[PDB]
């Protein structure tokens, strides 16, 4: 329906992230906290660092419970350690209930907080399956649905500029909306197409058709699933497993042939840029990827334009951007790139992720993003890796 509470209640940006105002302890201590659909754990800043100018004081909470066990969350890019505990929890700008809950409060980190990111926090929105050290540790959201009638769901709308956000802009600009326990119908336009979550521990899909500006890009469909696809609003990138990025890029360069870009623009590497208001859309194709539908044999596509793929970067009045789609080897991801052409329904309860196209997509007036169906599809378990 309409849940006008928490429409509009994240902040942030695709490279930095999105992130939402919580409130640990008691009395309440106010962090802005990273919203991450790629993990499970709610952890947050709890001692000094050069990049944060506030952390949860676990001294200063009546309400916190010490669990006597440490934590060590190494990732590829980085890495978090901290202690275990439970503390109260509340989301001002969300359903008005507060809940007890598990909190790895960070004393140790390398490379996880940004300078000039303005969150202290994450929140792991996937299942317990990965959570750390182990599944025993219940993530947030289960908390909140098992100690409140907050229904089993939570939809996300990011919402990318279009242009570069300087340092003041991005922190009085509307970065979304987290929707906990429904769907908000102002967020979207036509209709929502729903793909079965395949397992839950990641929000794991199946991707069974690739199209760039319509051309089946005519790989075996376990190729765009391997070793897994899955959506993550914590990566900024459309990310895709080797073989598929190789085939995307070189159907991308020929869709755009008119205009050479060096390499370093394919690898991520390197900005492109336009005089303002001159960047050639038109030249760059659409993207289209099929998913699993909810009936045996039928797929729906989503179409993304390259107001969604190009990221916009500052350099000067010129239009800069860098190529935010990139090779994987841990299989297909479909971060902020994905994410901001659409409104994403995570419906745990009906073990299901819904899309529909945002209201806040940035396009042009010649083509749009879309969510349309359905199609024929046969053999579809069959896209899915196993082992
Ligand atoms: C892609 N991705 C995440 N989705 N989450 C993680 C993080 C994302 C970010 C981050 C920072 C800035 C911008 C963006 C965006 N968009 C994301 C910092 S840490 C957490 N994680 C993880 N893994 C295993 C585990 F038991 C627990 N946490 C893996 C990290 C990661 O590389």
């Amino acid at each position: 329906g309409s849940f006008v509470e928490m429409v509009d209640n994240l902040r942030g940006k695709s490279g930095q992230g999105y992130y939402v105002e919580m409130t640990v302890g008691s009395p309440p201590q106010t962090l802005n906290i990273l919203v991450d659909t790629g993990s499970s754990n709610f952890a947050v800043g709890a001692a000094p660092h050069p990049f944060l100018h506030r952390y949860y004081q676990r001294q200063l909470s009546s309400t916190y419970r010490d669990l006597r066990k440490g934590v060590y969350v190494p990732y590829t890019q980085g890495k978090w350690e901290g202690e275990l505990g439970t503390d109260l929890v509340s989301i001002p700008h969300g359903p008005n209930v507060t809940v007890r809950a598990n909190i790895a409060a960070i004393t140790e980190s390398d490379k996880f907080f940004i300078n000039g990111s303005n969150w202290e926090g994450i929140l792991g929105l996937a299942y317990a399956e990965i959570a750390r050290p182990d599944d025993s540790l219940e993530p947030f959201f289960d908390s909140l649905v098992k100690q409140t009638h907050v229904p089993n769901l939570f939809s996300l709308q990011l919402c990318g500029a279009g242009f570069p956000l300087n340092q003041s802009e991005v922190l009085a600009s509307v970065g979304g909306s987290m929707i906990i326990g429904g769907i908000d119908h102002s967020l979207y336009t036509g209709s929502l197409w729903y793909t079965p979550i395949r397992r839950e521990w990641y929000y794991e899909v199946i991707i069974v058709r690739v199209e760039i500006n319509g051309q089946d890009l005519k790989m075996d469909c376990k190729e765009y699933n391997y070793d897994k696809s899955i959506v993550d609003s914590g990566t900024t990138n459309l990310r895709l497993p080797k073989k598929v990025f190789e085939a995307a890029v070189k159907s991308i360069k020929a869709a755009s042939s008119t205009e050479k870009f060096p390499d370093g623009f394919w690898l991520g590497e390197q900005l492109v840029c336009w005089q303002a208001g001159t960047t050639p859309w038109n030249i760059f194709p659409v993207i289209s990827l099929y998913l699993m539908g909810e009936v045996t044999n039928q797929s729906f596509r989503i179409t993304i334009l390259p107001q969604q793929y190009l990221r916009p970067v500052e350099d000067s009045q010129d239009d800069c951007y860098k190529f935010a789609i990139s090779q994987s080897s841990t299989g297909t991801v479909m971060g902020a790139v994905i994410m901001e052409g659409f409104y994403v329904v995570f419906d745990r309860a009906r073990k299901r992720i819904g899309f529909a196209v945002s209201a806040c997509h940035v396009h042009d007036e010649f083509r749009t993003a879309a969510v349309e169906g359905p199609f024929v599809t046969l053999d579809m378990e069959d896209c899915g890796y196993n082992i």
